[PDB]
DNA sequence: CATTTAAGATATCTTAAATA
DNA sequence: TATTTAAGATATCTTAAATG
């Protein structure tokens, strides 16, 4: 029952940096990685790649896990 | 430059599918697929990796091209 | 001080109508 | 009849305020 939020925060914590630091390697807010860790949103096309590139896995290990 | 829209047309023309055929591949409305051809609006991040599997082709050639 | 919550603008979809 | 346009619901972002 892992959602993609869950997936996002663990590879972030893996890098021991802050959200706002994601923010500025993908290009949104700190506020945008908050919302897609809670689940409440989810990342949009380009976002989801640069996210998936600055977390160093695949977009579809986010979106489905593995 | 060329657009992404641009690429995912052309993409569709080479597998011969309509619009509504891509969409129920991916599991959006021929209108959504409509829209991503002429650049009206991006995929999201599940439908944009669902688009990228039903062309054959990775999201980031759809993204950024080559 | 890092993160979440709040308020708000634009983006992304769906269905019905319009167009080629 | 394939695709585009129009309207409208709601998702995805933004910066400021509040909270831990």
């Amino acid at each position: 029952t892992q959602l993609m939020g869950e997936r996002i925060r663990a590879r972030r914590k893996k890098l021991k940096i802050r959200q706002a630091a994601l923010g500025k390697m993908v290009g949104v807010s700190n506020v945008a990685i908050s919302q897609w860790e809670r689940s409440e949103t989810e990342p949009n096309g380009e976002n989801l790649l640069a996210l998936s590139k600055a977390l160093q896995c695949s977009p579809d290990y986010l979106l489905k896990g593995d």
